[PDB]
């Protein structure tokens, strides 16, 4: 049995850089995974994807397409003060938020700014 | 499943007052995502139990969206319509601006997308 | 919005018993904050859904304070009055000493402040 | 205790509609765990208070599963049966696939295991 913190660190162990769209997706996947008691199936698929030769980014996308809790799941909204509060490595990954964003379509999270503006983090 | 999506819809419609209400829309959303996630039997069982406990059928539908995993943080479907007049009369006092990332278990039943591009959230 | 602050107030008043009660004051608090935050349609839709679900209108108003974002961390408005007599009769039995950081979503509807400086919180 | 398992079962059945419902099965489940954990008196006291408060007897039973310690992390008992036809008629619309780690306090009342090895969960 793996904890949410331990699984997040395993995933971070593989990812290049820091504050990337993929780091955020790790946090999203571990939160929904913990809350749905899906951490072990997530862990097992992540390990098999890597063994099969997938990039760790692609292992994470495969989890969102395959693990039942991500079926139809919408991204969380993260309240922040201003756009400068979004990690640098996320700054070229932001796009207008559609009506009904889904994580398994690549909408990782939505930033909502203090002025009301929303910016969708997109892969 | 012991129960088809069509038969479950009809059972739920059997208890709901009126026609074209926000709760009729929610029945349709529930049966669709229930069919697609192979959840129809659990949804039907919970609906029956809520009624036996004395819940209104409206309350029974809300409980499904809180308790069945496919509805947890679920993106509501987008329904393409020509104009605001295409939304059923009984849903017309339930429309609101769509927030970022609406969730069905937060009362966002569906999003109507107008031809001109505008959206209206159906809210309970 | 699809509904004005006045019209929404009147719809809520249509379902409340009595006159000058703590819940009538809450309707005023909700419609003011809703107007100022462009939330009247969401508030209206939630009130309609609560009534359809079989909730009392009083519970419907409490639910709005718990679910509509503008009420999160919201302090009760201060209403400046001349004497205890300026408080509507049906509210006189709902007054309590005001704690350090009162919140609407914890049932502190408003705070009456007398000319002498004394304060009484309207509590549900 | 003040009350035997049989007498408690009979008190609960006194208040339940019908025969062979999912809530009758839940009574049996509650009385067996209560007897084995010496919890019958706390279960009786709570059932009585829920009825006094105006709760349906079905809600009263659900609250016991949420409040009484023995039901925490408690899995539904497995009931061996020959075929689906041996499940009482009033439970036939409450059957669903069994998840890993089902919990009584999440509404999995029991699990029926058929002769051919298939399993069906009784759900509220
Ligand atoms: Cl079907
Ligand atoms: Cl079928
Ligand atoms: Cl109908
Ligand atoms: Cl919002
Ligand atoms: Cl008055
Ligand atoms: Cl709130
Ligand atoms: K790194
Ligand atoms: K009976
Ligand atoms: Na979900």
């Amino acid at each position: 049995d793996i904890s949410a913190k331990d699984l997040r660190n395993i995933m971070y162990d593989h990812l290049p850089g820091f504050g990337t769209a993929f780091h955020q997706l790790v946090q999203v996947i571990c939160k929904l995974g913990k809350d749905s008691n899906s951490l072990d199936i997530i862990h097992a698929e992540f390990q098999a994807s890597l063994a099969e030769g997938d990039s760790p980014q692609c292992a994470l996308i495969q989890i969102t397409k395959r693990v039942p809790i991500f079926q139809d799941a919408a991204p969380p909204v993260i309240h922040i003060r201003s756009r400068g509060d979004i990690p640098r490595a996320c700054q070229k990954s932001l796009a207008p938020v559609p009506p009904s964003p889904k994580i398994d379509r690549g909408w990782v999270c939505v930033f909502q700014l203090q002025d009301g503006k929303t910016l969708g983090l997109k892969i």
